[PDB]
């Protein structure tokens, strides 16, 4: 048996950071990828500037939109802790982290092999052309550690949202 | 044993060439298959170097099956979200798509209209993400006709197993996801005497969209198939 000793407001967070590195994108593509992304837990949105990421900034009046976006998307899914969306960044910029996932098309391992929901979490992923072997060299460098995200090609945008979902949603979180 | 290599220009990069030659013992002559994410080939070392060197003995075709069969069950959605839905499906290795209509989806039906431009994403999308199988999107049908199923995950609000605590990889996969509204209680315990067991996709409510590409994401991505 039991008893309710005290009725709350329900956990939405994850409970541990999770800072999602994202490439730029062409198009909007980027907007979607910060709501699914605000859905599924994120903390932190850093957008990254690439080799192969073509645009290479954004303009403050981008970046209002895509935290308004980061706003909305956090109502909808019911969280009170708006992910924090931030200028883009050089890839060299990337921290130094505790824990990091990136996804790489050559990498057997699996999230869940790595993962280790006690720690924070840092997120990779490239832009449309991917990252350059010398920029997952320097995320490796950094913390991150390949993973694979099965043997099909996906679009940024989904790879981003999958390698978060496995994080997250996979772990009921 | 399979090896990465960006380009399948003959040669390899420093880590797979260590591993081939420190780990598995290559020598010239060994012969193995090679492949970057496009192709895959077989290829007979040439030069140990480092890094290792090798000809590409014949063209492969690469393994883009998720290796059983993968069946979505979506409820109907409003506007041209199950566009986005098939798009992401495709790509994350459903084999076929099955609209439902549910007590708490808006539109009831699907026109020919509808149909054939998801068949179009399908193929697209297949085309994209490098498969040759294109998933079938069948025309809508009722909840109470999904069958009797091998294995079935049902994403439901009201659930607290995890997805891979259940999923056994070498089964085929029956899949669902409720609309907007999401499956009545009824619905999902229905779904649930069909054979699916309900699964957490964590704490925040997700659109249906994003808990299709999630509850896939997991089945197939996650185990790296
Ligand atoms: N099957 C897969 N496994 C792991 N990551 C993948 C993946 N498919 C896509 N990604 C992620 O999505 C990004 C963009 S895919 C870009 C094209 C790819 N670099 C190529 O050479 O064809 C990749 O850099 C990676 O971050
Ligand atoms: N956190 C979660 N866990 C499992 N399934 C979820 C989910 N969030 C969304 N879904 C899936 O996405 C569908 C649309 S969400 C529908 C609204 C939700 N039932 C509510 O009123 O709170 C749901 O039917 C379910 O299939």
């Amino acid at each position: 048996r039991y008893r309710v000793l005290e009725e709350r407001r329900p956990e939405r967070e994850v409970g541990v950071e999770v800072v999602l590195y994202v490439a730029l994108l062409k198009g909007d593509k980027l907007a979607e990828v910060v709501r699914a992304a605000t859905e599924l837990g994120a903390t932190r949105i850093q957008p990254l500037v690439t080799r192969h990421s073509v645009p290479k900034e954004m303009g403050e009046g981008k970046l209002r939109r895509l935290r308004a976006v980061a706003l909305e998307a956090a109502k909808q899914s019911g969280r009170v802790v708006v992910p924090e969306v931030l200028p883009p960044i050089p890839l060299k910029a990337v921290p130094q982290v505790a824990q990091g996932l990136v996804a790489h098309v050559g990498a057997t391992a699996r999230v869940r092999e790595v993962l280790d929901p006690e720690k924070p979490l840092a997120l990779a992923v490239g832009p449309e052309g991917g990252f350059a072997e010398e920029e997952v060299a320097l995320l490796e460098a950094r913390g991150f550690t390949p993973v694979s995200l099965g043997r099909r090609i996906l679009r940024a945008e989904t790879a981003a949202l999958a390698l978060l979902a496995l994080c997250t949603a996979g772990e009921g979180r």
